[PDB]
């Protein structure tokens, strides 16, 4: 499978996560919060090894809301979006919605609140790997492509200034 090679290359040096609770899960939840924050500062260390310290992070107290900022660099400028997403109640089974509200209603690959629309592919490549992909895996896999397409495309149409 192209579709297995693709992803292995992308996630491999990714920590994969283990434990299969939602926000509601008390002491399995703080679980599933380290292993989130251990995948994730992982994936930010390997970003910087390799040029490419694209986003931050942070959460609320309760791990429920995230909220930070993604970097793109097209033709050597740096264009810089405010990110958030919500966990959903049936985490990590399902997958976040990631926000870039400033995008809101500036392309048809996103819906109302500047919410991504994730591929016909990430959705059950999630599916496929749940509960093993974490947020790192929603950066890497959802947000990372979407700018890769839709950030050259509006910058073109003139939709984003720098």
């Amino acid at each position: 499978s192209m579709a297995d090679e693709a992803t292995r290359r992308v996630v491999s040096e990714i920590p994969v996560l283990k434990t299969n609770a939602g926000p509601r899960d008390r002491e399995l939840w703080v679980q599933r919060l380290k292993e989130e924050y251990q995948s994730l500062i992982r994936y930010v260390e390997n970003n910087k090894n390799a040029d490419n310290d694209w986003f931050r992070l942070e959460s609320n107290k309760e791990g429920t809301r995230w909220f930070g900022k993604c970097w793109y660099i097209h033709d050597l400028l740096k264009y810089e979006f405010d990110i958030e997403f919500d966990i959903p109640i049936t985490y990590p089974t399902t997958a976040p919605e990631i926000a870039v509200p400033e995008l809101d209603g500036k392309t048809a690959k996103m819906y109302r609140g500047g919410k991504i629309c994730l591929t016909d592919h990430f959705k059950p490549l999630w599916a496929r790997n749940v509960p093993k992909f974490g947020l790192a895996h929603l950066m890497a896999l959802g947000l990372g492509p979407f700018l890769a397409v839709e950030i050259p495309d509006l910058i073109q149409k003139g939709v984003i200034h720098h």
